[PDB]
């Protein structure tokens, strides 16, 4: 009786992961909060170079990075505290004393991150007709909604496919309206900056149309191929793969750009080029 | 034989947690600590755009943070050290031997933080009728004896609930006290200020006032539906977990970042908070 | 119970066992000591450019001993955590020999560092008149060494041996009358020759450092301060360690401040602590 | 016990056992490793006031490989100490399957970050002549991760199928080559323009680069590089872990310390560096 | 059976420490890495109060503090893991699930610690005679050896008196080198600097000299009294006392006074008077 756990845990308590499986699960989990504390030390050493009306997106991305660290990390000590090698079949299986593994951490990273992430692009570019307090008050809503709708499905991913994918859905509702606002933003943005910040914007869109889309994908990993291909140790490889790599993108990245466009717009564009 | 413990341990003890009620606390016990560690960078990280009067309020801030974060940490290892899943009925019970979960790790830090918090404005506004110095001592004695007596009250919140009630009433004492001295700054603290720093005053107020109030309401959770019902179980714990992790945020982050606004504006360098 | 040459906590907890608040409140306060030491160091840090140069050492000695005090009290608290598990048939916590025995030493230790840079420190911020820098130095470094060191070796025996317990600790005391008096003759000294709010801050400091150090041999004496009496039990434990706990974060902590708001006051940047 | 697709280290311990002295050598190389990459980081952030700010991202990236770094060679440490135990009875480390098995993975997956940093990292010190930076970056970043991914696939049969482990080592080497061609390239093209003191730096640089690197395909096929010969044994095993150590340390701080060094020649503060 | 094993392992599996000989080892090793992350904080802060030339010794202090905290926290829990209270008898006993003690954490910190301390000197003092890259590889290649066969030798240090003493005599034909060249280098380090700054390289001297001459001590202390006194815990406590002396001195007053030197050097002597 595993109860309303995730996913993992019913492959782990009977399969049992082989050493590929966990090792990698393991390492690529372990990549993921590492890219976090050192892209950490990239916000703060390009600072001094971004402009004051611009320094809060730098200031929003150093607050994710630390946050998404510290979540991150707990996750993957939850990865591999729950899961043991058996020396009789040379498999990890589930320890129940390590707790049951659970992706909550990284969803309630998002709670924190994603208004900050939605928020900070505003600091660099200027909207044009669109009021900056409705953007945001959208932005922050939907967010908070996107992230808790989907917290409560994922409990149920394997306990009741149904309530997984009600909640799923209605996630969906509320991620689907935060694309809309965004390409509202990106383009109002594009609006009374050069050619050299436009391609930026540009770049920005296309990295956070990817990597937000990632999401979902994840969250129904292990179902994406129907008892099919990938529920299986194969699916959680996936699901923890792509999760990172999202996480990854739609902060560092991300981040990244945002501040090369900060950087660009303050006439220190010798920095971030070579 | 639990002896004069929380009530989580009760619960936990007896129905056990389930798998959402335990890694939902212990997820949400994790948001805490790391919030307060991230503000810890805001405020270091705004520092150079508040003028030299104010900065202090800054430096207090990311001060509250660091404390915030070493008390909350310790308090989310409190939670998942203390309950370990029981594999034949899939519920997290009570372990010993990980000793007893306690939320006395939160209140101590309400020890350190609450004179700060209350402290702090001082720098950023100025009084009219009240003199700092006396302000700040009503605010000290009254905010240390409000924390030590809630401190008292909740060990017996399940052994005793009179003793639990009367600590928590004498503590209500105190509280309603800073709310009122605070009131005063507040309004002393609008006059002579721009109608910009005057409306974040006013939304400085709303915060202070409905936060604060959560941490009774946080204090009371198990039995706000008296002896039954769904606040005396794993809901009440959960529901307990998220006020109090909700109220700390509000309280010293939130409340913090319009401080920082507050005095960032005062100092003619709006644009990095405002754009 | 061959406990040996332990600290009382040690006999307490191997006997009557420690009550729910007692161990809590003595984890929680001891929890307090270091998470104040750390956020200390971040006062000592945030506020150097606001002194003068010729001052700034104070400040840098106080963060050097924040962060030594957060180190070692860290380790303090872990020891009491540790040393203690809770028995599930009579609800109180008893010693736990595998978690080591508990030993009030990481704290003695700590002192060992931080006592000579305290008294080192003040001597940036005053000048003397008639006394010669060297030779207040080397008193406070030698005798608060001696008094510290004879100090560490008494509290091993608080239980095996009242005798070398008392002797030990009345030769401590010895060495801090002696650093009491030059310690004064500093104060009063200092207060010759600067501004009257210099003069204020000076006076608070004497009263900080008389109140807060005295504590300290209280603390010291503490399972015995009632003769088997009231403070010879798990009460005594929480009381000295509460004790310890205020001595530390005063003399450090709060003497940091006050030296450091005299040392802005002389800079004549007063503007930032008022 | 029954291993599978498991990292030779783990069929030493699990067979022979590890002597003291290779097991306590390995443990505390790979501390040593991660210990110099903290270390490290504090170099490049202290130097980074006396670059330009044309350079200054060679510093930046730097510091973000620095604390990647750190990281992830500090849970490879970990890796290292849980899985192997001391035997009372025999006086030999063996395999402890609750420890988890030990595998390398940590080290590469830190590769895959930054492996792509450290080539690009130059580029911002130096100007290419005849080669476009798009080009030559696209190059790195390709086949770096080709490089690694491909590498990490292998080494997961170093044992189980050496068949598996040469095809993706030799593809790997492939892309490998491919790099160290592009490198000299740059670095020729680095040094026209610059100084001879910047010129002597390159030269240097390249020599590093070159042994360096290579070290790596030494380790990885550590093992075997005597054929059941004498590195197939615990001496193996402290001969990669010292190689992979030495390379790291190598490949990213002296590196970059070297790189640094051009970086604060080429701004005219090279009082600091001398 | 605890084979190529350190001679704490031996008292420890043996005789047994005491609640002082143990709780003292730990204290020690404890504030040994906590003065290291202190020392750091002193470097970090000063820094801004030398001259452009001289920054590099207070750079390199730092980077040997971070160095050293991580392996010298690494060898006190090291300690601790590796010796278990037994409730019956009232001694810490060897456990073999902490894994074995071994010393080998700090030596390995002296590998990469050795080389800045003995190179860092040379970016506050100019030579006269010398040849600044000829002093430097003679320190980098004498340090590493004189490391690199301590370390060898002190595996052996029970299991092997002879290994364990041909190593460390070797060792102590490179420490002499140093030491050689180090004097050679304070002495044209006080060729063209004032008093003041030469009187605090006379004071580096004295340090370096009787801080270096203790590790060599703490090598030999188990046997410094032949079945004899320092042959027991009280030797593992003097050993680890001792190292905990040196290594501070070596490092943390070493570099605090090549950076008062440096500040001295600079316009701003007044941060350190
Ligand atoms: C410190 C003050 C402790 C007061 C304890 C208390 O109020 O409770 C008494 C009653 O015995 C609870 O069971
Ligand atoms: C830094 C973290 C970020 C940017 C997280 C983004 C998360 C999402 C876009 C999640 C989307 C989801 C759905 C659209 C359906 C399934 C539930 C979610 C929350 C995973
Ligand atoms: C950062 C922490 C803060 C601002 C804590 C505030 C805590 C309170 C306002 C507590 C109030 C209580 C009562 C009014 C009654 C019950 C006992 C307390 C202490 C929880
Ligand atoms: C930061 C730590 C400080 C300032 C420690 C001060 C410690 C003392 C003044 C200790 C005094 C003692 C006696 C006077 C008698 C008993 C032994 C001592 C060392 C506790
Ligand atoms: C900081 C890490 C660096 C610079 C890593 C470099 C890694 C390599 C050059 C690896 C090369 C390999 C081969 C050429 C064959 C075997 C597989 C690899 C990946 C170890
Ligand atoms: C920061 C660490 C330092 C300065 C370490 C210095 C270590 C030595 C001078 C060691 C000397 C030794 C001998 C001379 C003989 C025995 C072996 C050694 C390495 C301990
Ligand atoms: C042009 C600016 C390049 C700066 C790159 C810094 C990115 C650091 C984040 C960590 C890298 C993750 C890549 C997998
Ligand atoms: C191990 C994680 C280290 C990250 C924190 C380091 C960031 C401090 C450097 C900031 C210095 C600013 C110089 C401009
Ligand atoms: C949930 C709250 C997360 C913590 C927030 C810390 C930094 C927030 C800064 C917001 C900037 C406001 C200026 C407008
Ligand atoms: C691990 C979290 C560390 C956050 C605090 C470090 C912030 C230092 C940056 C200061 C630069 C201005
Ligand atoms: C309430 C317990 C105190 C511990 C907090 C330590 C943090 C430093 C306090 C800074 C106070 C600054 C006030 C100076 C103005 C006079
Ligand atoms: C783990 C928490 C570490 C926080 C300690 C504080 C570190 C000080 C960095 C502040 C830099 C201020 C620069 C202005
Ligand atoms: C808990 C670890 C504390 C180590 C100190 C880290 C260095 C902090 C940097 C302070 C910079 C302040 C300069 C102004
Ligand atoms: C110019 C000299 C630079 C000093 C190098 C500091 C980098 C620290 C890394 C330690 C390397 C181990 C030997
Ligand atoms: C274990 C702690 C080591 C991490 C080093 C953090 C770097 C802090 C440097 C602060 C720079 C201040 C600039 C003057
Ligand atoms: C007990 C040793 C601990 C080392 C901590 C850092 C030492 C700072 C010393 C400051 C004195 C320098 C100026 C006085 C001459
Ligand atoms: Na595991
Ligand atoms: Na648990
Ligand atoms: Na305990
Ligand atoms: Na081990
Ligand atoms: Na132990």
């Amino acid at each position: 009786e595993l109860g309303n756990a995730n996913f993992e845990n019913f492959i782990g308590a009977t399969e049992g992961f082989s050493e590929i499986a966990y090792q990698f699960t393991s390492h690529i989990l372990t990549l993921g909060y590492a890219v976090m504390l050192a892209g950490l030390l990239y916000f703060i050493l390009t600072i001094k170079n971004v402009d004051k009306k611009f320094q809060m997106s730098n200031i929003l991305s150093a607050v994710v990075m630390v946050s998404a660290f510290l979540l991150l990390y707990a996750q993957a000590q939850n990865w591999t505290s729950s899961f043991t090698f058996n020396e009789e079949v040379g498999r990890y299986f589930l320890d129940p004393s390590g707790d049951l593994f659970n992706n909550g951490y990284r969803y309630l990273n998002w709670l924190i991150d994603v208004p900050m992430l939605l928020f900070q692009i505003l600091f660099v570019v200027s909207l044009t007709t669109s009021k900056f307090s409705s953007v945001r008050n959208q932005f922050w809503f939907s967010g908070a909604m996107m992230i808790i709708t989907g917290y409560i499905g994922q409990f149920y991913e394997v306990s009741n496919l149904t309530a997984f994918l009600v909640w799923g859905a209605i996630s969906s509702a509320f991620f689907f309206h935060i694309l809309w606002v965004m390409k509202k933003v990106i383009n109002e943005g594009k609006e009374g900056i050069s050619p050299a910040g436009q391609k930026i914007l540009s770049n920005i869109w296309i990295l956070f149309l990817i990597s937000w889309t990632l999401y979902p994908g994840a969250y129904l990993m292990p179902y994406l191929t129907g008892d099919g291909f990938l529920y299986s140790e194969d699916g959680v490889m996936a699901r923890q793969l792509v999760y990172t790599i999202a996480d990854v993108s739609s902060k560092v990245i991300y981040g990244v750009l945002l501040g090369n466009l900060a950087i660009t717009l303050s006439k220190n564009k010798e920095l971030v080029e070579a």
